[PDB]
């Protein structure tokens, strides 16, 4: 393509359906110059390794032309067709004996690169949903030639899949090619031992067309078989590294098949490498699986005689009654009757989704949890319709402020609680929020990858939840130092799906990250106190803020205006992380105590960055009082509170606060920057307007 | 060889829940029925069905009630291969395991079938047919083996 331009068109058009240049003996069918330049042509075309150049400068004019003509034709037509069955087509290409005679390689080097020229123009098509069926199609197709009876096919099949699999990482967690996998390990291991004397040595696969033949000799049989059994769990081992729930619950839905169980009394060496594999915190595996066993069997018998009213009563009666047994069954019962049926029903879905919001605890959240990844797992085609009423029901549990969400208390000050309203610590208790957010992450880890709708649903969720109201009692959030984890964790979360690159604008990137850091900054508007937690439930809140500082750290992306804008909060946001990190890490262990230790990584560089931040000098550190005020009065009220060794803190703070008193009204420390006009100096009554201030202690 | 624990322990906690299932709403008369259809039809799979619905009925009960284990005992007589022997034995394990105090009585049924057995000869004790020698057997009754089959 470089007359009239239509023809080329045609030319395209006509290769769209031309039939392929099969063949019996193939040479006797069919200027030195110009056989050289034709030579250089084909070596600059292809490329290939000295050796099969040599091979190739040892042709005649009619093989050189028919291999141009092969290539030019197979390009046109994988670039410019429409089949489903694009790359597969060239396989047919090695099934002629009349090639495997002549003195392969050629055929094999054009065939590399219209396999790269495939997998180059697939690598960008779109993010939709038929695509992936199309990638698990081409993975299969892989996956049962990987033991072809030749020698070269085998081996460029593996190429082919090692390829196909590192440059599309979630193939490998995919809910079909599993199962084919160990179909087919399952059908080579019954060839194995099958009285080798016998005839047709072809074999069938399941749930697929295909076919497996086999050789002869008992040493050959073993040899594949041994070969076979190390890519599945080389990638078993893979998968569970990366991602292990989502391959856990597809493991135990595979192995729950009907038809496997009566052949199971035989040997059926698929399910001993599935528990192998698994096994090589065993408890809730086997609770899961006997608990969806039971209760599919359950449905299925009470179905043998329309009929969600009675499951509708049951859960309803339960929640009423308050019974947790009652509870489990009823939900249990309620998703396996979901699971097997042929339409979505969607009252059904709303109540499974909306149940656990009239029961909230530990207990119900753990078996809505159960429940919902159980459902994932089984049924096809039904993410996006949850993933909304999931996104309903959290903004619900937004909306009437339950948990972290919850309204703020003030508790009483030991130096007035003479009367009889004793002081005692009320904090917060924030349980299922802290589990939710963690199947929200690994779901939104699968998402991002695999689908490109249900970032839209993540990136409202998490919009619709965060405001820029720092401020004195309106932050939407609970502020207690109890509830730390959720929040840094929910904002991790943010700053991970901003740093994933999958927002395509630039003006939603500016309000997210205007968000998330009115919320970091807005956390540090009170007064400090000490944990109350337990013993434990305190080490990974640590962690949290570590892995948060790292990421927040790691973070850098009219121009110059917004650039200072952000650069300056960043940094000020990391020092006073950094502060609050050392002093929650000093209050965990009182004496050093090697033995009782943290991560060493992020320590180094927090520590680095304590030194760094220590080594200012006076100027250029009364400006960030300036800053802390544009903020927000409150953070720099309190800035003294977290201490930093130096006393331009406190006069530049009275100076901002003499000049006008009126913004804070704060009752207990923001009077004594201004009571004092001069300690013993006085003089200068004026603009000492107290009338407006809360009473104190006494 | 770890297959055959996980299809034990799957098929008795299927059944047991489908059995659960069913009594929510005698009975006896439609699994009896069915075990009968089953065999009459020769079809496996209703086979294995009838008899692990038979047994675990017969596990969660308050009495022996004899003809039900007369039936899972003298079950397989008229199914005699490898695959009715398979599901018996599996059967036969589930019952001792579960319900207390039943070894006697059962071993009795056993015996007494294994003695109808033994009297009707089916397979060990089955009579012997004389082959044919191959010097004086030129017609059209060629010589061929014809050994018994004793599996169960």
């Amino acid at each position: 393509e470089g007359w009239p331009e239509e023809w080329y068109e045609g030319v395209c058009e006509i290769a769209t359906k031309s039939p392929l240049l099969t063949f019996e003996p193939l040479r006797s069918v069919l200027t030195p110059a110009e056989l050289s330049e034709l030579r250089s042509t084909i070596i600059n075309l292809l490329d290939p390794p000295p050796e099969v150049s040599a091979l190739i400068n040892k042709l005649d004019f009619a093989m050189s032309t028919y291999l141009l003509s092969v290539y030019r034709l197979e390009y046109m037509r994988v670039l410019r067709s429409t089949d489903p069955d694009r790359f597969q087509v060239m396989f047919c290409y090695f099934e002629d004996k009349a090639i495997q005679k002549d003195k392969m390689q050629c055929v094999i080097a054009v065939a590399d690169k219209v396999f790269d020229a495939f997998l180059n123009m697939m690598a960008d098509k779109a993010k939709t949903k038929e695509n992936e069926e199309e990638l698990e199609r081409h993975a299969q197709f892989l996956l049962v030639n990987f033991n072809h009876i030749h020698k070269r096919i085998r081996r460029v099949a593996d190429k082919y899949l090692s390829g196909l699999v590192d440059k599309f990482p979630h193939l490998l967690w995919s809910g079909t090619v599993l199962k084919t996998m160990l179909d087919i390990l399952q059908t080579l291991s019954l060839s194995l031992s099958a009285d080798i004397h016998k005839d047709q040595p072809y074999y069938d696969i399941p749930d697929a067309p295909y076919r497996i033949t086999v050789p002869d000799t008992y040493e050959a049989r073993e040899s594949i078989v041994k070969d076979f059994a190390a890519r599945c769990g080389m990638i078993l081992q893979e998968a569970m590294k990366w991602a292990p729930t989502v391959t856990k619950s597809h493991l135990q839905e595979y192995l729950n098949k009907h038809q496997n169980w009566v052949s199971g009394l035989s040997q059926h060496t698929g399910l001993a490498m599935a528990t192998e594999s698994i096994l090589h915190d065993y408890s809730n595996f086997m609770a899961s699986l006997n608990l969806r066993n039971r209760y599919a069997g359950e449905v299925y018998g009470m179905i043998r005689f329309d009929l969600n009213k009675m499951m509708v009563q049951d859960l309803h009666s339960a929640l009423d009654r308050s019974h947790p047994q009652h509870y489990t069954q009823a939900m249990f019962k309620l998703t396996a009757m979901l699971i097997s049926s042929k339409d979505c029903d969607p009252q059904l879905l709303h109540h499974l989704c909306w149940g656990p919001l009239r029961m909230f605890n530990e207990h119900g959240m753990e078996t809505a949890l159960a429940c919902w990844e159980w459902l994932l797992a089984g049924k096809d085609g039904v993410e996006v319709p949850f993933m909304r009423e999931m996104a309903g029901a959290w903004h619900m549990t937004v909306e009437q402020k339950f948990g972290l969400f919850s309204a703020e208390i003030k508790e009483a000050d030991p130096l007035a609680a003479s009367e009889a309203s004793q002081p005692k610590p009320c904090p917060p208790e924030v349980t299922p929020h802290y589990i939710w957010i963690d199947f929200l992450v690994q779901r939104f880890e699968i998402a991002k990858y695999c689908s490109s709708d249900q970032v839209e649903i993540f990136s409202s969720l998490l919009q619709r939840s965060m405001s820029l109201n720092i401020g004195g009692a309106k932050g939407s959030m609970n502020r207690h130092v109890a509830a730390i984890g959720p929040r840094f964790k929910l904002l991790t979360l943010g700053l991970s799906l901003l740093h994933a690159d999958v927002v395509p604008n630039a003006t939603i990137r500016n309000v997210l990250r205007e968000k998330i850091y009115s919320t970091a900054f807005d956390y540090f508007s009170c007064p400090p106190k000490f944990p109350t937690q337990g013993e434990k439930r305190l080490r990974e809140d640590i962690s949290i803020m570590i892995k948060f500082w790292t990421a927040m750290f790691s973070d850098k992306k009219r121009g110059s205006q917004l650039h200072k804008y952000y650069m300056k909060r960043r940094t000020l946001l990391l020092s006073l992380l950094a502060t609050e990190i050392e002093r929650l890490i000093t209050w965990y262990n009182p004496l050093s105590a090697p033995e009782l230790e943290l991560d060493q990584a992020g320590e180094n560089s927090v520590a680095n960055w304590r030194s760094k931040y220590i080594s200012l000098s006076e100027k250029q550190w009364k400006d960030n009082v300036n800053l802390a005020w544009s903020i927000s009065p409150y953070l720099a009220v309190q800035l003294p509170a977290r201490f930093k060794n130096t006393e331009a803190i406190g006069n530049e703070v009275t100076r901002l606060v003499r000049l006008d008193p009126g913004a804070v009204s704060d009752v207990p420390e923001a009077i004594k920057f201004l009571v004092t006009w001069h300690t013993i100096d006085a003089d200068a009554p004026e603009l000492s307007h107290v009338l407006c201030w809360a009473p104190t202690d006494p």
